[PDB]
RNA sequence: GGUCAAGAUAGUAAGGGUCCACGGUGGAUGCCCUGGCGCUGGAGCCGAUGAAGGACGCGAUUACCUGCGAAAAGCCCCGAC
């Protein structure tokens, strides 16, 4: 997050995956992850690179043409 | 009252039947927004920038279906609200 690569392509978030999406698979197990913690913060964060590789296939399309 | 007597013929009927009360899994009529028939008026497929439709596919479960399968209930934009 957040909508700040709007105007930004330099590989940079290349490995900006690695960031939460790292352990929050280790946070995604069962039990010891969040039944009455925070659950939501999941899956509800998981379309971090998802919705957002769309303008990316039809904007980051610029190559050269 | 009584000894004797037959004559006269009486109830129960284990079980049942003429009649009522209380009743079944089943169940139609009265009746119910979607589900069927005949129809007016319009519209009347996409097409290797690849279609009908299926198979196995996501939400702390997913199996009959909504969308979509991994960017699977959905994303540019303008817009309704």
């Amino acid at each position: 997050k957040p909508s700040e690569m709007r105007n930004l392509q330099a590989t940079d978030f290349a490995k900006e995956i690695d960031a939460r999406k790292k352990e929050l698979m280790e946070l995604r197990f069962q039990a010891a992850a969040g039944q009455l913690a925070q659950p939501h913060r999941v899956r509800q964060l998981r379309r971090e690179v998802a919705q957002l590789n769309t303008v990316k296939a039809e904007l980051a399309r610029k190559g050269e043409q």
